[PDB]
């Protein structure tokens, strides 16, 4: 809402607003004062001034006592200043420290429930949207509330004070002269408000394109092995760029909009100035105001005023932190159905595996208009095996998904033991299902970890009595590193099977009575599928199996057959009873370190932008330059009324400095607009070719680089957002100070010395004191940044590993163990930020006291020069004026420091990702390009090691020949090495020692990106993009735009163009993020539609029909057999049925060719194929 900002502040955020908010009131109110006393010395020390008038007459001592008197009462006035200044040290540490510690133990606690909200949602809610933007809106847009709820909201209530305190002043000290000067602050105060909203539609605005482009990253890094082996790179380089311009066209306009606004404020700072000293005339008549009574009025409701108009950048952070709270805690707001964390539901303590499916009818939330099933009626008995057959898309899986109450049925009655699951506790519901899904999924963590995600309380000698019953004992003995070697995001760095059979444990340990398989031997060889097979019939009376599959080896087994047809079971029984049903099931059966200069460098990119970064240089000088001189006309007119004498001399006269007030004022546009503008603009166009380089670097690397455990999506994702925001944070204002606060004091050097000299030597004292503030910040907060961003992109990979599995975490009923993880790393930052809030407070409270110390010291030693008749009230103000706002400047210069070293940090790695260059160089057009493609493949000695197990070796000399128009057929056990080839045909690894030809060319003098294009690949778990179907298979050729016509060609000869025609939207369907939003057979069909479409010269498919039925697999087979001369296929297969027909079958089990010649040749001959032909049957 507007005021439900603050919900868990607690008593000590509360009691940390209000001892801060005092405190900011109490700072505030100090200036008021300070101009009061300001008004009396003035006036009190012009008492003296014009002595000039019978400077002749001299009693002596009525000058010794003028003077004497003089260091007299200005003796007590240093004691007041000395006072507020040291009142003020105690006040902003408590105004700045407080309001960051209700802001840091606000939002850490923010953020821990923003994450239980997002964990506690409905599998629905993740369907329905784009939780790709998820890892963003945590990462980004908590920190913008992180800054509008911080130390800025103390210094808003400080501007208030301010504003308060100048009416005070003003009133008791001027009755006219302050409504002449509240005429600007009904004008400044609905500006505050009107740029404020502007700015934060702006930032919602930008917010939300940075989001996009995000997300954009997130889709295309996550799937880098397809994008790289379809040649996409240009593709989503050039998506991520339309985000990249859709955020930097909104940054221009909102940095002219900030640079005009603040620019509008100098303006009227001048003209405040102009039309203030304009009736000044007051002083030349008698008594109506003092010369000190005038400036403390001014000066006291103008810093009220433009400490109003000032305070609208924080109501702009205030506005900016509204901008993005709603989504933040839209989220949180939201209360799910099916509620995990919920403590209510029953519990029951024994329980029989009887399952009820009454008349279940569903339809899923993102395609609301297809009833998957209508009327699906299922009994299962306790000690029973299930199987349910069909074909693809008819609902199986939404039947395991609907036993764990991901759903909702839309009217019917899914029970157990004759119970209602709603009524159930959802989380107990889950912990007695044990489920492996259709394409199984691990987590970036070891084997062992993955394993105790099933239970999170499970001994090692349970975890390896279940990796012995799952068939994986032996092959994680195999390698090094045991259970704790570490497995890839999403298990890629494991063959198929092997992801499978760590899966299939992980479900074991849980010790389920519900085991919910979903063609969980998919991936695995005949061998290990017995193994598997046996060892759950072992412990089949503990349970009872919902089971899926397609092969007919695990069903022929079961208890009872369900078979599906349209949503509905049309044949319930045993394999003997419908053996002789002659129905789907009959059929089937007769089917089958960091450099300093890292900052410059970065700036080195704009070399283009130069012309902005030099007139910008100039107008810089000439805003820096000129400060200095404001402060001579300030001195001017200070002057002509405390040494002024007669009314006739010069007053009246003196009216030309409102006239150079103006001018400057009309100066302030000219050069502030353009100084504002062009690092305004600069610093988007650098951003957003920093990021594009950034990206075309990721995707320019090598398929080895995104194997390392660092570069995990979510650390890239990370690591792209984190470090240009940083360089972006450093450039721009930050980025203008330094070439204007150096002329600001530079100047000052000059010309303070040319009037005063003696007094400017505190200058030499003044520096150096607050420059040695910076330094025991950036020094006693040097490293932590490193510790806050190396953790930083540990915490965006829970998330990134949360959000993107939460299917797998839900059904693991792991939310809470993420939610411990995400603390965990969060506790770091929480740390470093509490930390960092004390010191920043004593830094800004010791910067800030001694402007007030400055006062005292710098008034009370030009009163000792004026005594020795060395110097007068303007060359003292004007030296004042100029050299202690100088060290001001250079103050801020310092304090901004912490921001220069983590550009810096983030710089250093920025350039060191541009600058990598990859062993297999994608971009490269150095190659040869053949003109004619003969299709001769050729493997001679083949030795390879992966990169991130370089000990374990994969392949041992394999040699194999594939000729044009001719078959070959990988076959073997898990881990053999079969996909590992088909990685190595794509090039996406060099091999070691040995040779791999294409058309009696070895691959390695080939274009990789000509290599690329005439390989058609099918991945054994395909991967496609959260778009639209038809773009998905236009996918297939990058290189140019594809045709409706061949789309719809490449869906009929998948076999998928009947359903995506039926299915509404047709083939603009935008299937959900790495196609969860279709079933295993719909997404492999649209993957092999995706390779066909390419029309490539060699096929390479990689268990292309694994989740394909038999009808489906018959059709894909044929029409690959219309076009088999023209091109050379190389197919990876399971079951003996694809592996058939095949022109030559060979054997590859560990890295070697064993088996070879035809079908008939091999299973004449006994031996390893003849060894899996007599078990599949
Ligand atoms: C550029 C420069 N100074 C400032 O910019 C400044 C920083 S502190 C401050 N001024 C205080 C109130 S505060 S001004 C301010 C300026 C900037 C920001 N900010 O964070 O954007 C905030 C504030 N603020 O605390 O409200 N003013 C004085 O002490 C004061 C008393 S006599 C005097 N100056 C001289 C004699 N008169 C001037 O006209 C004059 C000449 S050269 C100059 N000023
Ligand atoms: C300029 C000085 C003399 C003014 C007075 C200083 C105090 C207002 C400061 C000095 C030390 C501060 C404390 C230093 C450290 C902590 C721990 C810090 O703990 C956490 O990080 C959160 C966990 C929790 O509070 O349990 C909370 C603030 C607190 C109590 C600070 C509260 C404010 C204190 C008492
Ligand atoms: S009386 C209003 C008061 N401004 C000054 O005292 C003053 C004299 S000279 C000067 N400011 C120069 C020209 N301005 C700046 O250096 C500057 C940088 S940012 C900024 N002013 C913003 C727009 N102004 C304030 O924060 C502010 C509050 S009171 C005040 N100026
Ligand atoms: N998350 C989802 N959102 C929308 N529709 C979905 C979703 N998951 C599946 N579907 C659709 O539901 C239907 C059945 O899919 P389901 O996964 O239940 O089939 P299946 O029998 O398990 O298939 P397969 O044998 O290919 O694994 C299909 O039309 C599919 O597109
Ligand atoms: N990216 C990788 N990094 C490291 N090791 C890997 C990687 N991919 C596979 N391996 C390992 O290489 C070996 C062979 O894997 P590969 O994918 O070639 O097997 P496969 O024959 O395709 O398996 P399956 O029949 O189960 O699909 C296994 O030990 C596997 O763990
Ligand atoms: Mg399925
Ligand atoms: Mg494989």
């Amino acid at each position: 809402s507007v005021l439900t900002m603050f919900r868990y502040a607690g008593w000590l955020d509360r009691l940390y607003m209000l001892v801060g908010t005092l405190a900011a009131i109490i700072h505030g109110v100090a200036l008021p004062l300070m101009m009061l006393i300001f008004g009396d010395m003035t006036d009190s020390f012009a008492s003296v001034g014009q002595v000039s008038k019978q400077s002749t007459q001299m009693s002596e001592a009525d000058k010794r006592a003028m003077f004497a008197k003089l260091e007299e009462e200005m003796t007590t006035y240093a004691y007041y200043y000395t006072g507020i200044g040291a009142g003020v040290l105690i006040v902003a540490y408590i105004q700045v420290s407080f309001w960051a510690l209700a802001a840091g133990r606000q939002i850490h606690k923010i953020r821990q429930k923003f994450f239980h909200a997002i964990m506690n949602q409905e599998i629905g809610w993740f369907d329905v949207h784009d939780v790709g933007e998820l890892n963003t809106r945590l990462t980004d847009d908590v920190s913008k509330i992180n800054e509008g709820i911080g130390d800025k909201i103390g210094m808003f209530f400080q501007a208030m004070a301010t504003f308060f305190g100048g009416f005070i002043i003003g009133f008791t000290r001027g009755w006219k002269l302050t409504l002449v000067i509240l005429a600007i602050s009904p004008v400044l105060g609905l500006s505050a408000g009107i740029w404020a909203k502007i700015l934060s539609s702006f930032t919602d605005k930008e917010l939300h394109a940075y989001a996009k482009a995000g997300a954009v990253a997130e889709e295309v890094l996550a799937a880098i092995r397809t994008v790289i082996a379809f040649g996409g790179q240009k593709k989503e380089l050039e998506r991520y760029n339309n985000n990249l311009e859709e955020a930097k066209r909104l940054g221009i306009k909102k940095a002219i909009t900030a640079n005009i606004s603040m620019g509008a404020a100098f303006l009227l700072i001048y003209a405040s100035y102009a039309l203030a000293f304009w009736y000044g005339t007051s002083l030349v008549i008698s008594k109506e105001y003092s010369i000190g009574q005038v400036l403390t009025v001014f000066f006291s409701v103008c810093i009220g005023a433009f400490s109003v108009g000032q305070a609208s950048p924080n109501i702009e952070a205030f506005a900016n932190a509204r901008g993005a709270a709603y989504e933040v805690f839209k989220i949180i707001d939201n209360k799910p159905s099916i509620d995990s964390f919920s403590k209510s539901g029953h519990k029951p303590d024994n329980i029989q595996g009887n399952l009820e499916f009454k008349n279940i009818h569903f339809s899923y939330p993102s395609r609301k208009e297809v009833q998957i099933l209508k009327g699906l009626n299922l009994k299962v008995k306790s000690g029973q095996t299930v199987a349910l057959v069909g074909n693809s898309g008819g609902g199986k899986s939404t039947t395991v998904q609907l036993m764990q109450r991901l759903y909702d049925p839309l009217d019917g009655m899914v029970s157990i033991d004759g119970q209602d699951i709603r009524t159930i506790n959802v989380r107990y519901l889950r912990e007695i299902i044990g489920v492996v899904s259709q394409e199984p999924v691990l987590f970036a963590t070891t084997i062992a970890e993955n394993i105790r995600y099933g239970r999170e309380d499970v001994t090692m000698d349970e975890i390896e009595k279940a990796v012995k019953e799952a068939n994986a004992y032996d092959f994680i003995m195999k390698l090094p590193h045991q259970f704790d070697t570490l497995v890839g995001e999403r298990g890629a760095q494991l063959s198929g099977g092997q992801k499978q059979r760590i899966a299939i444990a992980r479900a074991l340990v849980r010790n389920p009575k519900i085991l919910l398989l979903d063609e969980a031997t998919s991936a695995l060889d005949t061998e290990s599928e017995a193994v598997v097979q046996a060892a759950l019939d072992k412990a089949r009376e503990g349970r009872t199996t919902i089971v899926i599959a397609h092969r007919l080896s695990t069903v022929r087994n079961a208890d009872v057959i369900a078979g599906f047809d349209g949503g509905v079971i049309v044949e319930q029984g045993n394999h003997d009873e419908l053996m002789r049903e002659k129905g789907i099931y009959f059929k089937l059966v007769m089917t089958q370190d960091v450099p300093p200069a890292s900052f410059w460098r970065i700036l080195k990119l704009n070399s283009t932008e130069w012309p902005y970064f030099v007139v910008g240089i100039f107008a810089a000088i000439i805003n820096g330059g000129l400060q200095p001189a404001f402060s001579v006309i300030f001195s001017k007119v200070v002057g002509v009324f405390t040494n002024g004498g007669p009314p006739e001399t010069q007053r009246q006269n003196s009216n030309l400095f409102s006239l150079l007030f103006l001018i400057l004022g009309i100066i302030s546009f000219i050069t502030f607009f353009l100084q504002g503008f062009t690092f305004g603009k600069a610093g988007e166009i650098l951003t957003k070719r920093l990021r594009y380089m950034v990206f075309k670097s990721m995707l320019r690397q090598d398929v080895s680089w995104f194997d390392d455990p660092k570069n995990t999506t979510g650390a890239l994702t990370t690591r792209l957002a984190n470090d240009a925001a940083q360089v972006k944070g450093a450039t721009g204002s930050r980025l203008a100070v330094i070439f204007q606060n150096i002329a600001n004091l530079g100047t000052g050097i000059i010309i303070s010395l040319i009037y005063g000299w003696q007094l400017t030597l505190l200058l030499l004292a003044i520096v150096p004191i607050i420059a040695i503030a910076g330094v025991v910040e950036m020094k006693m907060l040097s490293g932590q940044a490193l510790k806050d961003k190396k953790e930083l992109e540990g915490s965006g990979k829970i998330a990134t590993e949360a959000i993107e599995n939460f299917r797998t975490v839900v059904s693991l009923t792991r939310e809470q163990k993420f939610e411990t993880m995400y603390a965990q790393s969060l506790q770091i930052p929480y740390r470093n930020a509490m930390k960092k809030a004390h010191v920043f407070g004593i830094t800004f409270s010791f910067t800030q006291a001694m402007m007030y110390f400055s006062y005292a010291a710098a008034f009370r030693f030009g009163a000792y020069l004026v005594t020795q008749q060395l110097m007068t009230f303007e060359n003292v103000l004007l030296v004042f004026s100029a050299i202690v706002f100088g060290a001001m400047a250079v103050g801020q210069v310092s304090s901004f420091a912490p921001d220069y070293a983590k550009a810096t940090v983030s710089a250093s790695h920025i350039i060191r990702i541009i600058e990598k260059t990859p062993e297999i160089d994608s971009y490269s057009t150095q190659g040869l390009k053949p003109n004619m493609l003969e299709g001769n493949v050729q493997f001679s000695g083949v030795v390879f090691n992966y990169p991130t197990r370089p000990s374990i070796p994969v392949l041992q000399g394999l040699s194999l020949e594939v000729k044009k128009g001719q078959t070959l057929a990988l076959v073997g056990s898990s881990g053999g090495g079969k996909s590992t080839v088909v990685q190595l045909l794509e090039r996406f690894y060099d091999p070691m020692a040995g040779s791999v030809f294409l058309d009696g060319k070895e691959i390695k003098q080939l274009n990789v990106q000509w290599l690329r294009a005439q390989l058609g690949i099918v991945s054994q778990e395909p991967i496609l993009f959260d778009r639209s179907i038809a773009e998905n298979i236009a996918y297939g050729d990058n290189s140019r735009v594809v045709s409706y016509e061949e789309i719809v060609r490449a869906a009929k000869e998948a076999n998928i163009h009947q359903f995506i025609d039926s299915l509404p939207d047709k083939y603009n369907t935008r299937v959900g993020d790495k196609g969860t939003q279709l079933s295993g057979g719909q997404k492999q069909r649209i993957a092999i539609a995706r390779a066909l479409v390419r029309q490539p010269h060699i096929l390479l498919l990689d268990e292309a029909t694994s989740a394909l039925d038999t009808e489906s697999e018959k059709v894909v087979q044929e029409a690959l057999d219309k076009a088999r001369e023209g091109r050379t296929v190389i197919v990876i297969a399971h079951r003996l049925s694809t592996i058939q027909n095949a022109d030559l079958i060979v054997v590859i089990q560990n890295g070697k060719v064993k088996e070879h010649g035809t079908h008939q040749q091999l299973l004449a001959q006994k031996g390893i194929y003849f060894s899996m032909v007599s078990v599949q049957a």
